[PDB]
């Protein structure tokens, strides 16, 4: 009967967690470089004559 | 009498002007690496017992 099989495993190495830093919401906007805000729009306008 | 003077200059170098940069109000929110919100902050508590 093919059953699944689970390969022996190391001890977790520290440098492969990086799940500590976006498992809540607010994190991921943390995460982010820059956040989005409204006075970084700039809407085209065509004027006609 | 003591006259106020002037010496003789040479043509604007491009590279000195950066003015153009930050002379209006938003602009100079737009010269910000990062923009300040309230997702941001991180209010400490003093819990007694």
């Amino acid at each position: 009967m093919h059953t699944a099989e689970f390969l022996e495993t190391e001890p977790t190495e520290i440098s492969s967690v990086l799940a500590g830093g976006y498992n809540h919401p607010l994190l991921r906007q943390w995460q982010s470089e820059r956040q989005l805000t409204k006075n970084m729009l700039i809407f085209p306008l065509f004027i006609s004559d």
